[PDB]
């Protein structure tokens, strides 16, 4: 299957600052035909279900603020959260939905420091 | 003075993976004339003195492996350590030496997870 590796496993960040999370797939999830990367980012707040923030590697779900920015292509992807806010503490997961089974990464725990 | 802000404050990373540290100066440290950014990165291993890894924002000191890569320009800078190794646990500091006093950032603690 396609393996998704996140880094770092966790990080402590200060309010107002920038959190940068990496995610790489074992094989390209970039669809040659339409040029869309089949990668999604989820935000899982403490004691809550996962919540889809971004798909197509960089397209935000409705309601998602501009501070959450997905990027990258092919095998390298990055979620960047600018202006950290209290409400941002959560575990972030990346997921390739390029081929079955769709795989999640182990997550990146973001805490406020 | 020029204020240097690092993010994240700390991070737990797994061996073989990539650590990404950010650093921004309150004002550009890019010297218009020669186009060199007056930014340095130090590595301070547990119980040891700081050690200069990169200067000119991206030039490595002799002996520094290619896995440590400095980047960015003007106000945005990033140290990227690929293939994390045990020997990489340390606190990383960025420092602008553009104007006196040369300022350090608060550091970014990297631990193995």
């Amino acid at each position: 299957d396609i393996v998704m590796t996140q880094s770092p496993d966790s990080l402590a960040v200060s309010l107002g600052e920038r959190a940068t999370i990496n995610c790489k797939s074992s094989q390209s999830v970039l669809y040659s035909s339409n040029s869309k990367n089949y990668l999604a980012w989820y935000q899982q707040k403490p004691g809550q279900p996962p919540k889809l923030l971004i798909y197509w590697a960089s397209t935000r779900e409705s309601g998602v603020p501009d501070r959450f920015s997905g990027s990258g292509s092919g095998t390298d992807f990055t979620l960047t959260i600018s202006s950290l806010q209290a409400e941002d503490v959560a575990v972030y997961y990346c997921q390739q939905y390029y081929s079955t089974p769709y795989s999640f990464g182990q997550g990146t725990k973001l805490e406020i420091k």
